[PDB]
C-alpha cells in the first residue's frame, strides 16, 4: 500500500519557512499511530526540518544529491524507486513530493486543521470524484489541542 499523510488547513497551506505552521500534538500522535513499524518516504527540505530520522519505522529521503548521506536514512533519488519499496510506504511531504505522487498513491491519511495559517508551500486540491471517504472523525480538543481538526481516510475511487 502507498499512502499520503498530510496536515493541511482549510486553504491547504502545509508549511512556512520550512516549519509546520500548527503545534497540534494529537496530529504528531496520529502519525505515530500509522507510520510505526512501516515506511516513510520523505523529499529532503522536509527531512532536514524534522532534522533526524523517526524511531521505530524506515527513514527514506529523496533527494537529487549524490553525496547526501544521514545515519539511519536510506536515500532514493528518483520517484521510480518509490515503487522498489516493500510493505506499507508513506509519502510524508513535502509539497514537491505530494504534487509528484497524489495520482499514484492508493490512499491519503489526511488530518483537516479548522484553522487559516499564512503559508508558502500547499497540499494539491483533491476532488470527491476521484476519492471516496473511509472514515471521518473529530479530533478531540484539550489544553494542548486548541484547534478544531478532523482526520479524514480517502481511497482512491
Ligand atoms: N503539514 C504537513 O503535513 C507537512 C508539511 N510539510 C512542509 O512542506 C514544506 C516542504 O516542502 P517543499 O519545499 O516542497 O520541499 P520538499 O520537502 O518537497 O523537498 C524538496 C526537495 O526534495 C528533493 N526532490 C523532490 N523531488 C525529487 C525528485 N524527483 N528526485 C530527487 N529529489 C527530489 C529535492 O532535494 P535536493 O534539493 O536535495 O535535490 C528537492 O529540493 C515545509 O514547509 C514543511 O514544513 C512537510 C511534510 C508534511
Ligand atoms: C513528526 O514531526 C513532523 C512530521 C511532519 C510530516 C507530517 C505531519 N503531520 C501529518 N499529518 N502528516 C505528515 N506527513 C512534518 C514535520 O515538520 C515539517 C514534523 O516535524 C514537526
Amino acid at each position: 500500500t502507498l499512502s499520503i499523510i498530510v496536515a493541511h488547513d482549510k486553504q491547504r497551506v502545509i508549511g512556512y519557512q520550512n516549519q509546520l505552521p500548527w503545534h497540534l500534538p494529537n496530529d504528531l500522535k496520529h502519525i505515530k499511530q500509522l507510520t510505526t513499524g512501516n515506511t516513510l518516504v520523505m523529499a529532503r527540505k522536509t527531512f532536514e526540518s524534522i532534522g533526524k530520522p523517526l524511531p521505530n519505522r524506515r527513514n527514506v529521503v529523496l533527494t537529487n544529491q549524490a553525496s547526501f548521506h544521514h545515519e539511519g536514512v536510506d536515500v532514493i533519488n528518483s520517484l521510480d524507486e518509490i515503487k522498489e519499496l516493500s510493505g506499507h510506504v508513506f509519502i510524508f511531504g513535502g509539497q514537491t513530493l505530494y504534487e509528484a505522487m497524489i495520482d499514484q498513491v492508493d490512499d491519503m491519511y489526511i488530518t483537516v486543521i479548522d484553522g487559516k495559517f499564512q503559508g508558502d508551500t500547499f497540499f494539491p486540491p483533491y476532488t470527491f470524484e476521484d476519492w471516496e471517504v473511509e472514515s471521518s472523525v473529530e479530533g478531540q480538543l484539550d489544553e494542548k489541542n486548541t484547534i478544531p481538526h478532523t482526520f479524514l481516510h480517502l481511497v482512491r475511487r
